[PDB]
């Protein structure tokens, strides 16, 4: 398990161990519709012709025949249902129903060269961009299927709607469709996004994910344009260091200066900011399609009088306790918090971290931001923020505060 392996691979390896010898390790000692689904769902619904939740991945495979990718896709469409599903609003959730493979729109076209393929590529980028699914009665997934002549070289345009898909799904799907194009099997999947969803309803029921909303409730209560520039060796290499020294993870050392950059400039003691999280909390949800992705809050306290050291174990602490309970959802914090007496939790900053035929999958970023400043870490910076509150030149003077505060706290 140590050979096939972040704090997220230490969540991995745990369960694996879990998986193969029994009994928990709790990584702060080593280290229907889902609600995931259903709050990007429903914040379609709020804004019927917002475009900002599709989601466009765009995969470049050479080695292939345009038969055999076409023949790949419709297995996978077949395997992976979240994305040939309609969603029906019901009384008390909305209501998901199956549809078939062959109703995911798949449109083949045959490019004379590169320069063209190029410019089908553009033009179905800017088509589904502006796309508004139907997620009522049609797949919420499209597939452009450009082949260029006298070549190896095919490119896949993915265009499906966030509630059924994430970035891990990418990985998977793109994965997947290597093994398919190679001549290899794929395994029976352990687990479908309905039983996700109805494990979470039992969970929930149990109150077990109440109980630690309402702990973290404790704490949050008194807090109740896109730019990607390259991380200097000289940050990174501080960055390692600071971790090694306070046994935190890299990603913890990163997010403590970018909290501590901010309230600067902001000019508060105390930030929430809130912490992207896979979401995939059993070793069977590894392998699905869908979203799982779930944002959870971390307040960080900006007390100069206390040593690096100690505030940066406080984050790297608060981050594997949010890691270990990332299957709580959002929705049961902030209930917890108007149980206390609060309107809600408003997070407005963000962070994260990310032979044969040859298979390239990226996604395209979306315009638009619903939070005010994001981070995102690539193994680069990539900063996304709200135009009117942060422009590009004020990120740029950030993540240059973020470079020296980061080399300062080292």
């Amino acid at each position: 398990a140590w050979q096939a392996q972040d704090s997220l691979r230490a969540v991995h390896l745990l369960a694996t161990l879990r998986q193969r010898l029994s009994r928990r390790v709790p990584l702060q000692a080593f280290a229907g519709l889902s609600l995931a689904e259903r709050r990007l769902w429903v914040a379609q619904q709020l804004a019927p012709e917002d475009t900002s939740y599709n989601l466009l991945a765009h995969l470049r495979i050479v080695g292939a025949t345009a038969d055999a990718i076409e023949q790949a896709l419709r297995q996978l469409l077949e395997r992976h249902v979240a994305l040939r599903r309609r969603v029906e609003t019901g009384v008390d959730g909305p209501q998901p129903h199956a549809l078939a493979a062959h109703a995911v729109p798949l449109q083949r076209l045959l490019a004379s060269d590169a320069v063209h393929a190029e410019r089908l590529l553009e033009d179905g980028v800017r088509r589904e961009g502006a796309r508004v699914f139907d997620l009522a009665h049609e797949a919420p997934a499209r597939l452009l299927l450009v082949v260029t002549r006298d070549s190896a070289r095919a490119d896949l345009l993915l265009s499906v709607h966030h509630y059924a898909f994430d970035d891990v799904s990418l990985a998977v799907f793109a994965a997947e469709l290597k093994t398919l194009l190679d001549g290899g099997r794929l395994g029976v999947l352990a687990s479908t996004p309905e039983q996700v969803a109805a494990r979470e309803r039992a969970a929930l029921a149990s109150g077990r994910l109440d109980r630690v909303a309402e702990r973290w409730a404790e704490r949050l209560l008194p807090l109740a344009q896109r730019l990607a520039l390259p991380v200097s060796a000289a940050v990174h290499a501080a960055c390692r260091a600071l971790a090694e020294r306070t046994s935190v993870s890299p990603f913890s050392a990163a997010l403590q200066a970018f909290a501590e950059v901010l309230g600067a400039e902001l000019g508060v003691d105390d930030l929430l900011v809130g912490v992207a999280l896979a979401g995939r909390s059993r070793l069977e949800m590894q392998g699905l399609v869908g979203c799982f992705v779930n944002l959870l809050p971390l307040a960080v306290g900006l007390r100069p009088e206390q040593s690096v050291e100690w505030r940066l174990r406080q984050v790297g602490h608060d981050l594997l306790e949010l890691l270990e309970h990332q299957d709580v959802p959002l929705e049961c914090v902030t209930q917890a918090l108007r149980q206390r007496g609060a309107s809600g939790l408003p997070i407005r900053i963000a962070c994260g971290a990310h032979a044969g035929v040859r298979v390239e999958a990226d996604f395209i970023p979306v315009p638009g931001a619903r939070l005010d400043l994001t981070l995102w870490l690539e193994d680069l910076a990539v900063w996304t923020g709200v135009s009117a509150i942060f422009d590009l030149h004020r990120i740029e003077r950030l993540h240059q505060a973020w470079e020296r505060r980061l080399l300062a706290n080292a």
